[PDB]
């Protein structure tokens, strides 16, 4: 339950997951948008294309190939999905399209269905460059 950080703001693992626990399990199906499928570098099903580098977490679940399709959460599509988890601990208005609050550079990335929390990703290179996992 350590505090995850992605060079900017903090992210209590409990909120990183809990903030998402509320988030409706689905590939982008919320009033706002988030959560959504996180290709992680993949195209949709097949592994990453010749020339790419996904985010390493340490789990063989998130590392595995996703099973996304034209639906989002069809059968057991173990597609990775991210979610903007703020530190404030406020349940982001991800379900309310309008109004919509600003997102975050850090999001909780977990495999489906079982939210196999892998960690939080964000661009800790400057402001918005490459994507990487936080450092807990």
């Amino acid at each position: 339950a350590v505090t995850w950080t992605c060079g900017g703001l903090l992210y209590n693992q409990n909120k990183a997951e809990s903030n998402s626990h509320h988030a409706p399990l689905s590939d982008g199906k919320t009033g706002s948008s988030y959560p959504h499928w996180f290709t992680n570098g993949y195209d949709g099903d097949g592994k990453l294309p010749k020339g790419r580098t996904p985010i390493k977490f340490g789990k063989s679940d998130c590392d595995r190939p996703p099973k996304h399709s034209k639906d989002g959460n069809g059968k057991t599509d173990h597609y990775l999905l991210e979610f903007p988890t703020f530190p404030d601990g406020h349940d982001y208005k991800f379900d309310s399209k309008k109004p919509k609050e600003n997102p975050g550079p850090a999001r909780v990335i977990y495999t489906y269905p079982n939210k196999v929390f892998c960690g939080i990703i964000a661009h800790t290179k400057e402001n918005q460059g490459e994507l990487k996992l936080c450092s807990h």
